[PDB]
């Protein structure tokens, strides 16, 4: 009685984590890119830093080259408006060479000095790549998973809880609140190996506004998220997402959907000045 | 610059999945049972078979002495009412301890002739039980997610994807639409390897109703939910979990002549024993009425 | 194009893991006990505290388990029997390695569970993570002897071990062999879980030359002074295995009275037999009796 | 009852032989080297090729900058003397896993600047990380009688060469040798580090080589009880002579470079191999050149008679 992968048409060995690590390391240059971009979006998040993050990139890398060209534009300004703005480069996409494509531009682009955003889809797939990774999101549909609130509580970066598809603000302010407890999921060592994994909690979660029904970008939303957050005993610290469905200091983040570039200079440019004008 | 398993507290390695089909391999009965019951809730769900799916046991397991009691008592109804109801034993409970006791009773129940109904919240412990496993929910919280459905396309057992925390019907009506396509995960080999799963589609998928904001067995749900299934091209195959958010009708449903309704979710010894017997026994009354119609 | 790869290997598949082997069949307690008490026993006899000598006596090759079983339940009685005297251990030598490997360990388990302790050959690095918890001793053959790789196995093996000489008698090979073995190694193997590892070892100091015959025999009186003298002379402890079969003998019969009178006239540097015994390679009657007759033997030492 | 790991102080995961073919992948300029070099070794060792195979290196190699400078002289001497020798550079190693990565570069780059490298098999699983990247190897005197390795040279996708007994035993290589013919089965480790079965379809490329034992065994006299020793065995009379080790024990391992010149020369045919021990700074460079000059010279003789 064959009751074993009956609907499984084919499970084929994923090259262990170890060997991404080893054919892609993190060059020194790379790893302050990554730690200073992780300790910097602590900063902004808790109100120690008056800049303000921001989440910018393609909607989606169909080519590594149109990638590194933009990374090349955008690491200009990432400095030049340093002290207004933290600017991190937004990077979502054979499953071994697709990990391969992903590690080197991410380890490319942060050797660069322009540190790396993007989606923690799954619970394997951040053992090959979070080391380049100094900020993610969790999305609207996995928010209130309860595996992906563990993942976050194990992530060694900040992390960004999307609202619900409806516009829940909810599942987010508990997503947040799971995060910052030790937690216990299912994945691999980077050797690629069945592992528990035990999480020590991640305190630099915040909320994502993404949409939903209608937008929720109005001082309104962002007035009864705030008021939300502060209920749940939480620090009022917000992202908006410009894209996809959509003196105030408890905007601390946005994040915007950006292909090849005329706009985008002069949106950053924009709130490079009301993040001045924020401080007077 | 330490950039790596910052907030990792411990990653101890598991057991391969391949380590506890040795230590506790399938009977020919548990085969047996595992196949027939799979192949039962199938004919059931798409109409062919006028019985009713019973996914019934207790809400959380904490002995195992206590459980495999209920299985015997649970076995003797199964056989009774087995020209009525599809009855299946909800088994919901050092992690490899707790895979080793959990694998133990799914294979003891299944060779004593009582097929196993569990909660999939994960891709990695599938690996380790299915084979045991004849049914499957997928959570409220876990039914939007595209990881959840892609598990379901290539999960062995009839899958059944609860509604939302809310009341949201479509996020099912998607999932069930998506599962029954092909679709590709990351997971496990056997010996525990990271891999990639590429799946072919569960037909078997469905509906499960488990209440919102205010309970939705009543039947205008129900006609709503055949309808919303009908709308998406689906057979309205659905589920009723009487517990949940829909206790915190359905036979009369059944004995006016709903066909519709294919399936229930009990959690029972959180009734007792007693009520299990009525319960069975009035449902089982609702589904032999349903046949004279 | 440009095959370079496994131009050579017709097929590679994966074993089980050695976790899936020792969770399916878990020592048992008494299997536990029986591996550590005769391990120990085993080492008093090759140091001299105990004047007991060690009898590694079995079938020639396993093909029935029934059969191995049914000589377990024999060869245990003549063990509770001359336990004052000799060491009974059992050799357990067989001949998919996925089901072989489940018939070795179940084996092993049900013949130390009876508290029949087991003796086997180890002529690989990584069968050893299946079934050495069950070994309560071992052997290296005249073939591998030489072989660093070997005595880097034995450095990190939980049982004494037996290195053999060499198939043209030489005995330089296992005295260096156990000189190689009282030291710290590191062999490539695999871990419990069949993952590619780096062992680190500590040394076997439980290590001991089996005289087995080269070209002509080497059990008589002469070849056991001169073997005693070359580990002597080499700083080793002068214990030695003498096995009545394989080259020794072409009887088993008459190695055994050769011995016999040795061990009597008070050779106490023979700590250790082996004999080649099967049921129906001598058969049944002739085990009872040369055990018999070195359990005799061994008493005659203690008067002289 | 502690029964397991007693003697274990350590064990530490190797990184998968994945790790090392990824970050270290072969060239298409490594590729052809082995390949051809493989194809090369094969047709001198069944008389296809008059040339001589030389399996020439350092002693021991604890430098890469040295060795990659012995490489680059090297590879022009191969160039030069092609029609005569196929020279192939010897690659022996005095973390494991930083060892790994530094003899798979090491390998690579030489295979790359189209140099092949030979070595020697001293357990089953090291193979994995860079057999790819041999053109030859060799079992020892001290594991040749053993079927493990015999089994390993089963499935092994180069030549190999068996090496005498301690003693100088040559039947345990003629025994050897016919094994290694055979098909067997090992355990061993898959690319991705697992526990495996190994089946092998057998190596007719092994030969024997002539290292030493009591007195050396590199005289008209040892190649021709040696030849015949192979030829009753119904084996192909293909001889490698390793000059250094206990065949000589520098200055004599040249003494024994002039004495098989002297055979080749004469015509022995059956003499398909010779092994040299060179350091740059074990014979000098100079010596290198010199050698290698000299059985060109004896092969190119050999022609004639
Ligand atoms: O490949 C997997 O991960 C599975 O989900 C688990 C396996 O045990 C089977 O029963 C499933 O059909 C597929
Ligand atoms: O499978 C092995 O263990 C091998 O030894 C690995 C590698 O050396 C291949 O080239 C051999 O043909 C086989
Ligand atoms: O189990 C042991 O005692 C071992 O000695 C442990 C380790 O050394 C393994 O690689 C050996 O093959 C067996
Ligand atoms: O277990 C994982 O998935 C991680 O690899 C652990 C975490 O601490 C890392 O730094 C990565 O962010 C994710």
């Amino acid at each position: 009685y064959q009751n074993d992968d009956v609907r499984v048409k084919q499970i084929k060995e994923l090259l262990p984590p170890i060997a991404l690590l080893e054919k892609f390391p993190a060059t020194d240059k790379a790893a302050f890119t990554v730690h200073e971009a992780r300790h910097a979006i602590h900063n902004i998040l808790v109100g120690k830093d008056d800049r303000l993050v921001v989440v910018i990139g393609p909607c989606s890398i169909h080519d590594t080259k149109a990638a590194l060209e933009y990374a090349e534009r955008l690491k200009e300004i990432r400095e030049e408006l340093k002290d207004s703005l933290e600017i991190v480069m937004r990077v979502y996409f054979d499953i071994n060479e697709g990990l391969r494509i992903a590690r080197e531009l991410l380890l490319t682009i942060n050797d660069q000095g322009l540190p790396t955003a993007g989606e923690f889809l799954d619970v394997i797939s951040p053992q090959y790549v979070a080391d380049l990774m100094s900020w993610g999101a969790i999305g609207a549909r996995t928010t209130e998973s309860q595996i992906h609130r563990e993942l976050a509580s194990g992530l060694s970066c900040p992390v960004g809880f999307k609202n619900g598809t409806d516009g829940t603000i909810k599942i987010a302010i508990d997503a947040i609140n799971s995060a910052r407890s030790a937690h216990s999921f299912l994945s691999v060592t980077k050797w690629g190996h069945s592992a528990i994994v035990n999480t020590s909690g991640n305190p630099d979660c915040h909320i994502i506004l993404r949409g939903g029904k209608e937008p929720n970008y109005s001082a309104e939303h962002v007035k009864a998220v705030r008021e939300g957050l502060i209920n749940a005993g939480l620090i009022p610290s917000i992202m908006i997402d410009f894209s996809h469905a959509n003196g105030d200091r408890s905007i601390t983040g946005v994040m915007i959907e950006s292909h090849l570039w005329d706009d985008t200079e002069k949106v950053l440019r924009q709130l490079s000045e009301a993040v001045i004008a924020r401080r007077n």
